[PDB]
């Protein structure tokens, strides 16, 4: 905080001031050997001291019932002890050539602590920088829908975390999604399309092949007159597969709207005038067939 | 304890005196080198038994039962041995150069110890960490139904752990899944739903496409009219699917409550009515359908 | 071993009473530089005669048969040569720097020669440490049924070792799981389950639907009044679903006991007086349907 | 900028001139020590801060809203709180060495951290690398239609950033694709396609095969007179497979355009023309059969 | 060998000797500098010349064929050359100094060297450390049947090995399997069974349902009466399942003896008398069944 | 550039003139305190400038539009200020001495940035490698038909570059493959077979079991007559499954030519000659068959 700051700096300050010192005694008439270092930890130990009250004011701070309302007791009472011992490690470690006549074995020791420690936390940390990343540079916004072809992750963005992203799937069910998956994956975003696409096949009997032809033409201008079909897009009609029983014709188009209710009306209009101009060109649709030898 | 807290207190002023003793002797009439090697040295004892009766305490403190009693005896004597030689090799490790004419050897060999021990930990690690994140961010919490689109961890959760939590899942049978997975995978929540969603498909016989399109109308109708429906969220009824054998209709709703049994109940009452509104139109439903030549 | 121990303490009293007596030779007359290098080296020799024979006694401990008979004379004559190497060059890394007037490149190579040994013994360390957090921390115990939905465990818990466990299947045929995938995988374990559940789908024909209702009250008034039903956990009964040739009604009820024969015999019991609730409506189980078109 | 550079060689210029004023005060008469300490920590306070004006400057610079106004005011907190904390860090690690009495301690950290902060950052730097790579070498183009076999990344390139590339797929909806996985899959350009291919099947009744023969030399000789066939490339027509229920004849040619609708028009006429022929022999496409041996 | 070590004790005599001369040398009147680098160079030369006549010998020993008579001409060149250049890049990274100049960058070369070799080895290296355990602690023995639910390593062991075990198959084919798989896969010992097991399902008519009752008890005393069932063990039959076209009723059991023969001959006779018994009641067994509506 | 070369030899001269220099300065009467430092930073400085120079003239070199006019102005902007603020952190990391009051803080800080950045960029690394090992040894050539049992990379080799391989697929479409993947995968190269392969399967009617034998040797035969069919290969036909409906009859064989067309050819005159054969004697192909009950 602002007063820890000041507080810090004076402490700074101190240790300037008591290192001028030292060097004015040495220069003036030493006493013991140079006596710096008692004055070093002096101001080492006031610094932790400083450093220690800012901690125990950000624990009592506004949060207050983050660490010690909100959890149980015991557990509480166990992450205190957690974070305690993690601070006086870092506090023994970081400052401890006076205290240390091995120095290079605890620096080793608390190397590869670290070491360790950071290949366990791989995962927290790389959530954390995805996070980051996704505050910088994100392909999708609050309120857009978004799907992956490589996970399941379908649903409505809700809401952006530090850790996780919050989904709001297509059945009113929240969905949280690791933020480092925003990596490594290909995400699609469904909620800044443009138009919306109907794609169909007619399959008809094999004996209605010399009707298939005029056929064809008939739906295309259809698809060529319906007021709701974009014709600045892709529109292909066409006979393109021998199917088992029967002949394929692909039908592949474009709406000029985007909102769903009215989507689907257009798609079952379109599926209605199909039905009616193939039965009244004398054609049918095929069923599954097959042919049977008797004994 | 408070009583290991005291006597590592006052190991350290005895310490300190002894540094100034020594300090002392050499500036008035140094002795053998300096003699402050021996002083060192009976300190880091003194230090090192504190902390082997703070040790022992802590394992003969209440827990007892914990490795004495609760384990197997042979079991029992395999963990003493292991945590005894641990601790062994911590002691001579963290401070030897009194005794250590190699330095860089042990220090090195100490530095490849502990990466090896780290590489192999990982995964515990990583099991301690992720239950602490659970700690303190967590996306459910204790009887929430949770599952997941990428692993089988769906049921009730029911308690959560340090290196665990413990999911009851709905053939009342208890899943100990480890904590890691919750940094790694997409985690839905059902529990906190806000409806239950009613989808079906509907499938006409063919030759009844002339009534396809006034039926739609009246489902619909009967999905505006019940009471259980709820008319803020989505409902389409649309045909818009050419089956192999049947033309079939979309039914997607929601329901405005969120228990099991009514929900059931509704879904039930509405396929009745659906099925009511079908029959009443002279249409029917399609069974699979074959077209057979015979020779 | 005790006499083992006794030996080092009288190996590091002598170490001890040599330095200091370099120590008194330099101050009174020093002798060719300080002829502390041939003494510290008879101590180190002194130390690693006694760890030979140390471990030489251990070798020929009450084990003695676990490598010297147990395993074939090639093998055995492998393995101690293999154990030989490996002391004689912990030896040399260990205190050598009286003979390496190298010191950096003999550092270097162990180092980056336990390193490599550690990646490659990274698996069995694993399993090694899995079976210790298994000692500490477990989710089954002896004779309990387990099984886990990620890979294929299935079987009752026999023995659990510091590598592997042991669980007998229900074929009776041991399998052996290594220690660490029990840090990876979800653990379920029926063994202690509360409740057994019957699950069970009713097939009705499609001109039975004016029937169905009726029929699900019936099924529910059973499952209401049989003695092997517990009335305290869900209890569901409905019709749910539009099968390709048939109308399905769910049944979804738990048991009282929790042993195979008595449950297997309710199931029975409960699936006999469905069949004869369903027989005495007038309705009848549906096969498969299909509808055939001949030319 | 080039303020901020004119800025940096005063900076050096005045460090320049204070270390040489050092240098002439040791020279004529030294005071205090050196007294150079203090010229030094001066100056590197002065490039500390002026780094920090131009970092201010760069952030207050016509970006502007990139931190300030476009995120929200928490997050742009969290942020600046985040960035300014890391700048102090790095300050304090790289020159220390007059405030750093561990030297060696504060070094260890700040490696070992770095460490872990690289191994979390991998993803994110890989996705800078890759984009540094297309830019400078890349398979594809804007407007380019591309696919691959290994993932699901299909459709016409629109924009190449510098960690996600934006593809407009044939749904008229946007995808992102991290730049990463152009470094590890096949990708696969249809759109430098030279021509398209026809491939299709032509299943004749086993009691035909008197007649296939013939047949398929007919089919080839179309094939060679279709003016839209390209004759310098692959054209086999051949009998090559005993299907379950039929003979199987291949066709395999390339058209010598490449635009979508011209392709699936000569498709049809080459399907028609196939059909008349295949009619016109005598022999028939041939259903699924079976032989049922009835009681 | 024996005279290698005897030659490698004078040389390590013959060192000693040198370093108490040049010490005198240095006592009474030092030559040169101190003349101790020309001694030490001779006296690495002397160990490393031993050395190398040690390592011809093993080459020149029992095995010659290994090297030289057993692999072709052109690939015992090749390995020599490789195996040379090993051992003289050896002898000059371990003790150098005297011709090294540079002593860090040849150290840090030889690391790094030594850092990729080891990770290009690891495979091997893994492979040689599983054989080692598997010599230790192995759950299966020669002439044991295993096998694995995740690998396909189904057979009896025939040799384990250093590296590999080779398992003779079920149709007298050799199998080697890598040692580390058998650290990290499930290995199931079918070999050391104490039962077999059979199972099986009868599926009865519809119509039959009146009989089911009755039909399971019969069965059930047949069950209790065979001599070749083990009484001791699981045995349930039980109506248990809604089949498509018939009820399904399980037979669960355990034969006394654990050899390939006598358990088919029981399992045929008991199926056998399961037939007898099924049509002795008037009941049958189900085909698949189907219900046509024909137009 | 030959220039360039000059160049860094003139400088190379000049800073060996500076040092002797200095040395003779520091003999006769030295200046400052050896004033050898201004004289290398004047190199040093002298050298950064040589080396700029010629990477400009690299920039400037005929490549030109590669950076410059090729890429667009932002992006040309934003690759000139990476590339050189990586130009100049390199010449800060490699000699910075005399400027680093810390030497080992910004040392390490190098180090780690090194590290990361080799971590990230390990795949265009390893694309780099495997392209100098395909450029060494490749199992194909361009013009090569290759394909992989793993992989998607069928197609003719077209072209082989510093980063990916283009290959031809059989439908005219370029394929971009890494060229790491052809250090991990097995590669098959049809190009470079030496005979086809002729295989199928004929399935006769269950009543003709009493021809089948003879039928098998004539086909035999007709393969050792054709004028089309290596005799040297594998020819085997014999009866050797029971299938569903049919008893199977395996045919393999092997072309004298490899070419496609004739390889059609000869399979389609030999289809034709088997289904001649196989008519002749009375004997029939197998449809699908079943066995209907009625009731």
């Amino acid at each position: 905080f602002l007063f820890h700051a000041v507080q810090f700096l004076i402490y700074t300050i101190i240790i300037s001031a008591v290192g001028s010192i030292i060097n004015y005694v040495i220069e003036n008439y030493k006493l013991k050997f140079i006596t710096p270092g008692v004055i070093d930890f002096i101001c080492t130990s006031l610094i932790a001291v400083i450093l220690t009250i800012k901690l125990f004011l950000l624990i009592n701070q506004f949060e207050k019932q983050q660490i010690k309302k909100g959890r149980d007791i015991t557990s509480a009472r166990i992450m205190s002890r957690i974070i305690k011992i993690t601070i006086i490690v870092v506090l023994v470690l970081l400052y401890g050539e006076h205290f240390g006549m091995s120095l290079s074995g605890l620096l080793t020791f608390g190397g590869i602590g670290g070491l360790v420690v950071g290949m366990a936390g791989k995962d927290i940390l790389s959530n954390f920088f995805s996070g980051i990343m996704l505050y910088f540079d994100r392909p999708f916004s609050i309120g857009d829908w978004i799907r992956s072809p490589d996970r399941n992750i379908e649903g409505t963005v809700a809401e952006i975390g530090w850790r996780i992203t919050k989904i709001t799937t297509f059945d009113n069910r929240p969905l949280y999604v690791p933020n480092s998956l925003f990596s490594s994956i290909s995400v699609e975003n469904p909620g800044r399309m443009t138009n919306r696409r109907i794609t169909t096949t007619i399959g008809l009997r094999y004996e209605d092949a010399a009707k298939v032809g005029v056929i064809v033409e008939a739906v295309r201008e259809m698809l060529k007159n319906h007021p709701a079909i974009d014709q600045r897009q892709t529109l292909l009609v066409y006979f393109n597969q021998f199917a088992d029983s029967s002949l394929n014709i692909m039908v592949y188009c474009f709406t000029k709207t985007t909102v769903w209710a009215e989507w689907l009306a257009a798609q079952q209009d379109v599926y209605l005038k199909i039905i009616d101009i193939v039965q009244s060109h004398g054609a049918d649709f095929a069923f599954p067939s097959q042919t049977l030898y008797m004994d």
